[PDB]
């Protein structure tokens, strides 16, 4: 498997673009930020709201816990400036002693999502899905993977109606034919790549994570596919697409499932979209966002619309008007 679009990238940009073991960091003055609040824990960070001294003005510092995974965060984070939509880096300082490092970013008022996103209209829907597929577009065209798109990482300031696609600590650059770690996204985001441990994937990923995502808004429903572990993930995506594409796609891609699914795994029909459709999220429902979700829901990653083809279809012509 290689990607459909954008597979040469990383060979036409070269060394310099993805060689991230051999990144040299010129680091900022440390002394330079204040830490004011923190804000939030990752597994990987610690957020901080923080101040930049020099000028008095609101950022985030980002604290890091191997060596490598710090320089890919960081290299990303260089190779995506200027690109809509895509958090913007201010600075990378370190402490004196101990070395451990920050990544310093901008501050974005962002409203938390099982809040904000009953509160959306159909056109909010679409205006944000859209302002997403800008950011996946444009990082897909320099060779990247998010590998991690899900609600916590869309950050939207709703009063300026502005999104940022945020943390990038899982990010990697595609090569062709590169085996990748299948253990990246959170359960009810992954790709039935990962579930089967399919690891010559792409940036495909990211649209598949995109689907369930838009699912959840538009179905109302979080989080859609609601597994308990990774292979009760796989059977609840079963219990929607059907087994009988399941079993072409691992014949296709010459998968063969784990013992265990065996017992677990079931044969069930494809539930159509429409048996979704509620009093309470129809206000979301049109026959352009079932087929636009159809085309991002599919088991084999190469039927699933490129970031690109998505901003074409016919359920974003409503914003690509109130645009012009
Ligand atoms: O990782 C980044 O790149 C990254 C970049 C920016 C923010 C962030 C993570 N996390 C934020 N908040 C947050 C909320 C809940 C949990 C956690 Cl760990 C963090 C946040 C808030 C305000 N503005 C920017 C950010």
């Amino acid at each position: 498997s290689v990607a459909r679009v954008y597979a040469n990238v990383n060979e036409k940009l070269g060394r310099s673009w993805w060689d991230y073991d051999n990144l040299v960091v010129q680091w900022g003055v440390q002394d330079n930020y204040e830490i004011v609040r923190k804000v939030g824990r990752g597994k990987y960070s610690e957020v901080f709201e923080s101040i930049h001294l020099p000028t008095d003005s609101k950022c985030i510092v980002k604290v890091l816990k191997k060596k490598k995974k710090i320089k890919r965060e960081i290299k990303i984070l260089q190779n995506l400036a200027g690109g809509p939509n895509v958090v913007g880096l201010l600075d990378v300082v370190r402490d004196s002693q101990s070395k451990t490092p920050s990544i310093v970013t901008e501050y974005v008022n962002n409203t938390e999502f099982k809040t904000l996103y009953p509160k959306f209209s159909d056109f909010d829907v679409r205006y944000y899905i859209f302002e997403l597929l800008k950011a996946l577009d444009f990082c897909h065209s320099k060779g990247i993977m998010h590998r991690d798109v899900k609600p916590h990482n869309v950050m939207i300031d709703h009063e300026k109606r502005t999104l940022r696609l945020i943390d990038w600590g899982l990010a990697e650059f595609y090569h062709p034919g590169t085996e990748y770690n299948v253990r990246v996204a959170s359960r009810y985001f992954k790709g039935p790549e990962l579930l089967v441990d399919f690891q010559e994937y792409d940036y495909s990923l990211d649209m598949w994570s995109l689907g369930c995502m838009f699912a959840s808004m538009i179905f109302r429903k979080e989080p859609f596919f609601h597994g308990h572990d990774n292979a009760d993930q796989l059977v609840k995506i079963a219990k929607v697409l059907g087994t009988d594409e399941l079993y072409t796609y691992l014949e296709r891609y010459d998968i063969d499932l784990d013992a265990q699914f065996d017992d677990i795994l079931g044969r069930y029909p494809r539930k159509p979209w429409s048996r979704f459709v509620s009093s309470e999220n129809q206000r979301y429902i049109s026959s352009e966002a079932i087929d636009f979700l159809d085309k991002l829901l599919r088991y084999d990653h190469q039927e699933r619309l490129t970031a690109e083809e998505a901003k074409e279809h016919p359920y974003f012509e409503p914003v690509r008007q109130a645009a012009a």
